[PDB]
């Protein structure tokens, strides 16, 4: 026997709904991954119909002629309820319509909050007042931003926690669903070869990279209020750091894994400005098309903006495993490439017998693009003398990340979602730096659209212990 | 200023000379790797000329039309001296002819002894008596067999050492010149990633393999007096064990490396018969051609022979690094493939959190064929659940071994040559077992030409701690 | 400015109150360790006065003539309220009397529950209804037993947690306040010398001992319903195991330490009967006085009792640090001595060069009696030959445990108190074994009053890997 | 059956003979430690008799009335032969007298060379010409100095090795016979607790100390030609370093142990002057008696002498175990105390949770005086808060060193004697510094008789990584 589920999309008229949520639920229904009795209920202020949602989402549905019957079966279970986000009568009508569905009283209710955070308090409070199922479970999906600093995020989290349990709150982060990011735990904890070296005695530095080759591309005003740190560092690179640095969990249960992640975060001190390099991209006169416009060339960006589109920060995990190992978090927009990557550079071999010709070993876990795991190491040069040369061992070798995250919410797996204590630790790490940046308005270092970013970032990486050589040559 | 060298080939009328030594010296001269003033002097009882040696060796010379001028310049420096191996007048004529060469008194003398060991004592004694240079160095190349047990090898080694210093004796082993075998030291000692796990705390077992797909192929009588242990185990697999197990040398000087090798050998106890599996191949009735003949089907093999063409022995290195780790030496003829390989199987990960789905990590160093280094490890299965699957990191990417060994003798590098103490340790490890085999004449386990050998070998490997799974699937 | 405190002793007419709680609070007041404004309020059904409590407790007060003025100042702040444990009017009178005290509305209320657990639900529920301070904090001290199995303890813990937060509940364990037990964390985590060896690669087995030289001594009927496992193993030895085995906490905050303890407990599987040895002491005919009576010789013990007065169980911590290391928990009554002790026996040295003369190293942390830390190790025998002999490095060198525990409740430090999740993990480890014991009624192995207990316990320790030698000689 | 032995003392008229060698052989004969058939033969230019040797040595014999019969039995086996050290007739008479003894042709001959090194070449050459036994073994005991630099020591060693095998040469060092020095190997290699931490990952620095509280005390002229480095550092502290730093030998055979020692020495680079602090003691005006005279106050010391009576040098063992760990060698005369000591200071604990209150662990092996092994570590302060305090684990608990060294020469054990390669490595480490000192004549830093020496030595120790605290309080 299988229970019925109601997927309540609140804010279904928004861009996020039609472009990502409705197509994702459609793909999950197409492959039979959803529970059989799944009803999708929209909820927004705009007066639309299921026909309107179909019309605005089918270009993103990737709907091919073959499964048109399944398409019209999908919107058969779809429905819409118009109402306001702070009007109790609208929530009463929403609850009645959910109860008007087949087996709507014992159904599991999954609320996806595709709304700006400005209405999150009211939406969550009203959902807890009137739209909570008395038999099935009730889980809410919350989207970023989760506040802008420690205080505002703490306010929002305390409000949501005052109504919902931690097992009901799913703060969705699309990177925690990516294949390499989830493979990190198997790589670290299923293998003997990576166990004894994964510590400060063998690792010189850890580099976590998130590069984008495109700038703000028109919507620079929305980016201006947050900046690169809040946008990327505070969530993506910090989750990456937690996965890289965490102790082995007692089990693969979500609670144990998130316990280990928050335990790592609690061992990190607040970031100091001397360990931070900020940059803001400028236009490329030799660039072609969109690369010629700088961050300030966007009309929506306020004039004189000091918002950083690039950041390189050094964190330290002050515990037994990691003491003294710099964790370099590097992210930026309008850079030379797209790349999300974990790099461990190992210490020199103690007692070198090859006359300083050896290079530091490196383990690279490239999350994207073209997922790869390779370790740069030394091998004998084919020849006559005893000279090592750099080589590498390369790892050789379905629903996407968002689909699997939604499936996880369906199955109640919370390992790939940000816990409240994890969020608060993340905000406390970066809040003094964010306040200093907002207060002093330091001028970011300009860098040209399509470059690697400020050179001061490379200087900072070199200063904290990373050594780039440039002698490693690789051919596919 | 460069010194002149005399390459004295004694036994130049033999098969080894014409088929390997003369072509190798030819190839070294062709590429200008030899010293400019190098004279090759043959010496044997048969009355031949340089024309005869050219005629019998040119099919093996791989002489192409282009370098015929260099060919005739090569035999210009060639010469021959007929004489007996125990006649002092013949050695006087050899010395006079060497002195009759240009700068023949201050030349470096390199004596390759391409003779059966039965005359080694007389040849070395006479060389030391009359043909030793008073200005340049004198180095002798000695070929296997180096005795048949501890006592005979000790006799021969004591006689040679009574006349020559260790820096003058080059016991040539063609496997110590192979690329992967020499890459073992760089792989172990130039890389941080292989350092902390290369010990008993992480390695469950070490497997050293030497397989040949062909049998004795006609000359079974010569093999009958030695057997597979003396043929392969006592030198090839034992050198492989020394390279795998040795501590890091103080430097890359030959003396330090061979010191580490003999230090490893001294920590090995004598082999017991319960850790030995012996086999002798039989014919394959479904085989095609030469595979249908068994070891005893060779007319040159004495009837009722119990000579083993296969052996699997377990050794233990009783020291701090390796205590309790079984070293499985596996070699055999007429097997299913050609392969020389080093396999390290690592222990299970302690505190498994993946519900016993993990497989033991393995590091494989395949010396031949198709040199490869790969490590079998666990990675997340592309899917939805948290299941690891077996994968592997693969290493991705000139004069041959004999040429480089001869070049090493020219440059005086002795690290790829068996030292006397190393030879004596090797013989003391295996001599009780060899005496037991010769005394009791145990019947070897038959196995069909072209198979993997006796099943008792797999039982022994499983008993000492190796676990084969068969679930690892690999595709190129 | 310092807040006022009310120490509410409920069940003040009981033996525990007059013999331990009132004297402990008296000694804390004598040395000025309590807050200056501290009022002690008794509460029980028996109609007594402060004079009666003084009369029944002064023999235990250790009151010397010098501080009689402080004695009569102490009972000046003392008061008593008679009432029933489930009568709301009595709790109203208690609350009014607390409010009738000076600054009784903003005072911090500390409820020591010196009552049998049968009334704990009613007492806690009524305290939460009516006697909870609205300004100061409210903390309750709960005494053992904390249930009798997983189910009943879970019932009681869920009821208490339904009214009080974890930061308000103090489950008091007098052993967590002992000096060596608290020194375990400093010894493990403040010292480099004990860090790298505190793992499965170096430790062969861990022995946790709790021996008493006296039997049930008259009150055998009370012991009969619980047994040695519930009495000692489930709390004392398990807390000792958690301290020995835990990972390093993120900090010395109580929450981090108890998180590490519960993380250790979660990695322990349920005990199997084959890893359990049970004993029940019999009388000693050669004993003198009380040693001649067996466990069943007590008239209060039901006839045919199979209650175990001795237990030796082996636990395993299935995690990365401890996998395969047996944890031997050994406790018993009427044994040959009093002793609480932690013993780590280390593995043999790998690659022994002293011809098997070496003994396993041992680290001993004796909690009581005569607190000591010593490590048994090998030293050269004073003589001529190269023979090691066993020696040892000995560690060389205030309010008692209950006083410091009560002070901890005053300061709000919860590190030495059992958390709810820790309690439920402890109960789930032992509950199947306890149910099997109460169901099958296995006959315990008799052992004579004053001996070391059953020999089967020594057999079990030897079987799981501990090796006793008896060659270690020590003189003071 | 036991062989006869001849103890030939050459230079028997010297102070060393009568004061140390004759009494030591007397004590060995008194306790029956020598072989039963042992004959002591003196040899010197001065014309003395056995009565004269008895008269000049009995005050040092410690001869008590009880064993006067054994005394006169001892000189019954004593004899003397007068002769010159370069006259062949004298050695012929010595050989004839040895043959004139009972079983003097098959006796084992033990030559103690109690002569200044100026005659060593002649004495050894003549002994090898005429006084070598043809049946028994022949071993020579050689005393320091073993040259003054690399070249002179190499000359002397090449001369002695040209006549004697390494198994015949016993370069006696009285410190290698001391109890703690020999206990170093058992402490390091018989114990698990000292194994995994004995490396660069755990040890911050190694301090080797040799302090004397007395100056040159009259014979300053003899000290002037050598200095403190040659006197103490080049042998005592370097042997101590080898024992501390060496890898585990394959066995306790002398050859394996000395192989490990020379392997350590080969990994040490030549000392640089910036890692050297030199001092020369001056008189103490507040001193009493001999402490008031400085090094230059000795009339036998040449005026303007720059000879160092104190030295503190830092060495580095560039290998896998020790890379980057400073080895501080500290020795000096006229200091505040007598002390020979090995101190290992360990690194800070990684991830400190005790708010920087922890001190570095230390392992101290005091060779003399009052042999002790103790480890300074952190323990909980008896009190209320979580503060560690420094404490220590103390180790708690026959022929002397020279007697056991002579016995070792009798039994042929060479582990406590300097091998030739070890001597040459020791000289090559210090020779550039010694030549620089002799060439530039740097002025040593004055320090007062009875102090700890120059403060620059403490500055150097602090600079290379040792941290002295002064907060460690110890009471017996
Ligand atoms: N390619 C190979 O066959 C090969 C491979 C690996 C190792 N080896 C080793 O290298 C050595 C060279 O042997 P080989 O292959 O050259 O065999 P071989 O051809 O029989 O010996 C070479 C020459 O030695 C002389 N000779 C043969 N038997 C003799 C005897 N009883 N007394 C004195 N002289 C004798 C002969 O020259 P004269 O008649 O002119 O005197 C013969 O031409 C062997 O010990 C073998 O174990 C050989
Ligand atoms: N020293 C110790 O004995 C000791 C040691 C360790 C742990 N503990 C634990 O601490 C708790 C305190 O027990 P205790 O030693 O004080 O025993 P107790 O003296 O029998 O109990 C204390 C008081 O509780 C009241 N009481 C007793 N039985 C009751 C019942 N059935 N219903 C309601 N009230 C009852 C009585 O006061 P009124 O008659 O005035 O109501 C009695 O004076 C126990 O649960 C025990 O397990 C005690
Ligand atoms: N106790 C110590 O003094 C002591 C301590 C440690 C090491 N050592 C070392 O042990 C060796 C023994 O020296 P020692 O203390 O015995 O000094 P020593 O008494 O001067 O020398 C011993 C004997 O050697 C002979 N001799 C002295 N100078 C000579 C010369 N220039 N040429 C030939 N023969 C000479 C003398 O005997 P004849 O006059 O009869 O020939 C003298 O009695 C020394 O090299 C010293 O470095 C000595």
């Amino acid at each position: 026997q299988s229970d019925t589920h109601i997927f309540i999309i609140m804010g279904a008229s928004g861009d996020l709904a039609k472009k990502k949520i409705y197509p994702t639920i459609w793909w999950l229904f197409r492959d039979g991954l959803l529970p059989e009795n799944t009803f999708i209920v929209g909820y927004a202020r705009s007066r639309l119909t299921v026909a309107d949602i179909r019309k605005q989402s089918e270009p993103f549905f990737k709907a091919t002629p073959e499964e048109k019957l399944k398409l019209e079966d999908f919107f058969a279970r779809n429905s819409y309820v118009a109402g306001q986000y702070d009007d109790a009568a609208s929530y009463q009508r929403l609850n009645s319509h959910m109860n008007a569905l087949h087996l709507g009283s014992q159904a599991n209710r999954l609320f996806y909050l595709a709304l700006p955070p400005t209405v999150y308090e009211a939406v969550t409070k009203n959902i807890h007042e009137s739209c909570m199922s008395q038999i099935g479970w009730n889980r809410i999906i919350v989207e970023k931003p989760f506040g802008r600093d420690l205080q505002s995020s703490d306010r929002l989290s305390n409000h949501i926690s005052s109504l919902f349990r931690e097992d009901q709150i799913y703060r969705i982060d699309h990177y925690l669903g990516k294949e390499m990011v989830q493979n990190l735990m198997v790589l670290r904890f299923a293998n003997r070869i990576f166990g004894p070296i994964w510590n400060r005695d063998n690792i010189a530095c850890v580099i976590l990279t998130f590069k984008e080759p495109f700038g703000t591309e028109g919507r620079g005003g929305y980016f201006d209020e947050f900046g690169i740190i809040r946008d990327v560092m505070q969530n993506h690179l910090l989750q990456m750091l937690c996965l890289v640095a965490m102790e082995k969990p007692a089990s693969t249960n979500s609670d144990d894994v998130r316990d280990e992640k928050v335990k790592v975060l609690k061992c990190i001190s607040e970031v100091q400005a001397n360990n931070v390099v900020l940059g803001q991209y400028v236009g490329n006169p030799d660039g072609e098309g969109e690369a010629t416009k700088g961050y300030l060339d966007d009309p929506t960006v306020p004039r004189g903006s000091t918002t950083a589109t690039f950041a390189a920060v050094v964190l330290y995990v002050e515990n037994e495993r990691w003491d003294g190992v710099p964790f370099i978090l590097r992210c930026g927009k309008a850079l030379n490439e797209r790349k999300a990557e974990v790099r461990l550079q190992f210490h020199d071999v103690a007692g070198d017998i090859f006359h300083q010709q050896c290079k530091r070993n490196e383990l690279v876990i490239r999350v994207q693009p073209n997922e790869a795991v390779y370790t740069k190491m030394m091998t004998k040069k084919p020849g006559m003398f005893f000279n090592p040369e750099e080589s590498e061992l390369d790892l050789t070798y379905l629903p996407d990340a968002y689909e699997r995250l939604i499936l996880d919410v369906f199955c109640g797996s919370q390992m790939h979602f940000v816990r409240s204590d994890e969020l608060r630790e993340a905000w406390r790490i970066f809040t003094p730096l964010l306040h200093q940046i907002e207060l002093e308005k330091p001028k970011p270092i300009p860098y040209i659209y399509g470059s690697r970013g400020p050179t001061e970032a490379d200087e900072l990486m070199k200063r904290v212990g990373f050594q780039y050589e440039g002698t490693y040559k690789w051919v596919n």
